[PDB]
């Protein structure tokens, strides 16, 4: 239903606003919460090509979404679910069925979804997604490709660590999705920023 980021970085860095770009596309602003946002962010701190997009964000914590957004449903204990990539339970489609909410760690990895959970001790409740590290664009991909689309985790089809060459070169410690034409799906203008 109802996706959520936690956003754990000060800024936004271009390839933040990327991912949150591509996730936009993909989930619908109306689906989508930026939350944690520092205490002193206005609109103008907001990246304009996330606000075109419609992005819904707050500088409130998962315990006051519903205090400023009243068409969301009470995050309930136990109706959220964590991507947490060390839970010990992967994220499955019957899941769709017991949870309302899922939270997303807003970072750029080098753990910190681990802070994110102490965090919230009572609310959360944590499901993985596979035994490697996604981005947070790849890590939404996937969760809805179970929860809205039904597949089982291990349907689908992905590439460990793709190298990009541009010429005779880099290589991302993420493990991505691949579109049906067989290439890595990453946000669109990624790999321009990459090169
Ligand atoms: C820093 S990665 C961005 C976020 O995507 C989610 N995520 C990334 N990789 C995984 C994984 N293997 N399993 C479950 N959730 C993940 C976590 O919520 C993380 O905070």
């Amino acid at each position: 239903s109802k996706y959520i980021i936690e956003h754990m970085e000060e800024g936004f860095s271009e390839w933040v606003i990327l991912e949150y770009s591509q996730i936009l596309r993909e989930v619908g602003a109306e689906n989508l919460i930026l939350s944690s946002l520092p205490e002193s962010t206005t609109e103008k701190d907001i990246p304009q090509r996330l606000l075109k997009l419609g992005l819904r964000w707050t500088t409130k914590d998962l315990k006051g979404i519903n205090e400023d957004f009243k068409d969301l449903e009470l995050l309930k204990d136990g109706r959220v679910c964590l991507l947490d990539p060390r839970a010990t339970i992967d994220l499955q489609p019957e899941d769709a069925t017991k949870f309302d909410y899922f939270v997303f760690g807003g970072i750029l990895g080098d753990d910190r979804t681990k802070e994110l959970k102490t965090a919230y001790p009572n609310l959360l409740i944590s499901r993985r997604l596979g035994d490697k590290q996604m981005t947070t664009d790849t890590a939404i991909r996937t969760t809805q490709l179970i929860i809205k689309d039904r597949i089982a985790f291990e349907d689908i089809k992905f590439i460990d660590y793709p190298e990009f060459r541009f010429n005779k070169a880099t290589e991302m410690p993420f493990r991505y999705v691949l579109d049906k034409e067989g290439k890595p799906i990453l946000p669109e203008g990624m790999l321009d920023l990459i090169k």
